[PDB]
């Protein structure tokens, strides 16, 4: 169920859109919306992530 809103790529809007999530809790985090799939780390861009479990908030810097 990872299901994630996310903003990501050097651009005040580049590739964010209603995208699906890889990469929770294994290792780096991967979200692919619409312009694109962008691959980053827990610091990196800005994302929302939602779970079966619960729902947490990354953004970097």
């Amino acid at each position: 169920g990872l299901m994630v809103e996310v903003v990501e790529s050097p651009n005040h809007s580049e590739v964010g859109i209603k995208g699906e999530v890889v990469d929770e809790t294994q290792n780096t985090l991967k979200i692919m919306t619409e312009k694109g799939l962008k691959v980053v780390a827990k610091r990196g861009r800005t994302f929302r992530v939602w779970y079966k479990g619960k729902i947490m908030r990354i953004k970097g810097d």
